[PDB]
């Protein structure tokens, strides 16, 4: 009858806190987790939780996200439990996931409240963006340890850019993040370049720093010449949606129009 839930991602953990739910394990993260989970044990990093540690807690439900569904299949196999891959790649997707979590875990009122808040902020920002005369063309880079990718409309940051009134210069939509070389970056004309870090932020920012100094293509971008290359904080600007999308939407709108 009772649920023993283990969220494997920081976004899921913060979502279950907004839903007023207890959990039995939590991800290993450098990020701030809700205070109420201070004492629950860590189960390893989101992308590779410890199979042995998760089993130990006798969970009823182990939760993951759409963004890494394929890379998580072996984990769930070894766990020998049902895969849960909540869509956290857009506001609409996360809204659906929140409703689903509310239904699964008897938190329908709490889910509706959070969804209503996020919907209200989204609508308000989209309303403001509609009234803007100009809309920046935007290139979004997602830096990970060793390399950087380009974010599409299918990624959370892509959705945020769209909501805030930006036009993503990357038009391909079949995956969330694409290689630095999938679309050619000489064929785009962005007003704004956004750089988001992941996994190892310190290493990523010095990597972006060195890339922009050493790869000749960047000096020629007008966003670079006009000082509109922005390094975004991984919190609220992460690799998936999170319940602090209200802050992310508001902050991005304010960066675009100031
Ligand atoms: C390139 C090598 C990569 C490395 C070494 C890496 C490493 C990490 C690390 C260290 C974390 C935990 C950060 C924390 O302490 O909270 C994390 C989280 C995560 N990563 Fe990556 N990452 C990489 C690329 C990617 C890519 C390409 C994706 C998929 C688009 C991805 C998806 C995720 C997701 C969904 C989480 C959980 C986010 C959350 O906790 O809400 N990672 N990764």
């Amino acid at each position: 009858g009772e649920f023993r839930i283990v969220p494997t991602t920081v976004a899921l953990t913060m979502t279950l806190d907004k839903l007023d739910l207890p959990i039995v394990g939590k991800p290993t993260s450098y990020k701030t987790l809700p205070n109420r989970y201070k004492d629950v044990p860590e189960i390893g990093q989101p992308m590779e939780p410890n199979v042995e540690a998760v089993k130990k807690l006798k969970p009823t439900h182990v939760l993951s996200v759409s963004t890494i569904k394929d890379e998580m299949q072996p984990f769930y196999k070894q766990l020998n439990m049902k895969g849960y891959f909540y869509d956290f790649d857009s506001l609409k997707g996360m809204q659906k996931s929140i409703t689903q979590l509310g239904d699964q875990f008897n938190r329908k009122a709490q889910a509706k409240e959070l969804n209503d808040h996020l919907n209200s902020v989204k609508q308000k920002i989209e309303n403001k963006a509609a009234k803007q005369k100009k809309h920046p063309k935007v290139l979004i880079l997602m830096g990970v340890p060793g390399s950087y990718l380009v974010a599409t409309d299918k990624s959370y940051i892509g959705d945020l850019v769209k909501i805030a009134g930006g036009e993503n210069v990357i038009k391909v939509k079949d995956r969330q993040y694409i290689s630095s070389n999938t679309e050619n970056l000489l064929n785009i004309n962005p007003d704004i370049i956004l750089r988001l870090p992941h996994g190892m932020p310190e290493e990523v920012k010095k990597m972006f720093q060195k890339e922009f100094k050493q790869n000749d293509i960047w000096k020629h971008f007008k966003a670079v010449k006009n000082n509109h290359v922005y390094d975004l904080e991984e919190v609220p600007f992460g690799i998936t949606a999170n319940v602090d999308a209200d802050k992310a939407m508001t902050q991005l709108y304010d960066l675009f129009y100031k």
